[PDB]
């Protein structure tokens, strides 16, 4: 298991705690991303302040961290 | 351990096998990324052919998969 650096809860394989990617390369859980400040469809990485621009799907358009999800599944299974 | 989906070698915590991110959310090891075919200043994801635009630093400008590296380091120790 691995924890989200913002909420310190463990990532889930899908749903409200799924790991999503910012353009700086950091992962944050979906829920924390919906709770971060938004300014004109732009979100700042909480760790390095770098900007990721959001599209029409918002946080749901941020890509899942596929390799992390594969590792978490392999560790679980 | 987790393998790069292209070369099937295991990721390293630094160096030529470090996991780097494409904008589609997939991770590929640094070395495979330097060996993949180029389409202009852009690289196509080897899994889904989606395009990631490269800057003047090429593959070195692709972000490391920080969360994956954190988990892999925890697994090593
Ligand atoms: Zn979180
Ligand atoms: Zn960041
Ligand atoms: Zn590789
Ligand atoms: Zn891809």
């Amino acid at each position: 298991v691995l924890e989200c650096g913002v909420c310190e809860d463990v990532f889930s394989l899908q749903g409200d705690k799924v790991p999503r990617l910012l353009l700086c390369g950091h992962t944050v859980c979906h829920d924390c991303l919906t709770r971060l400040p938004l300014h004109g469809r732009a979100i700042r990485c909480p760790f390095d302040r770098q900007v990721t621009d959001l599209g029409d799907s918002g946080v749901w358009g941020l890509k899942k961290n596929f390799a992390l999800l594969e590792l978490l599944e392999r560790l679980q299974n």
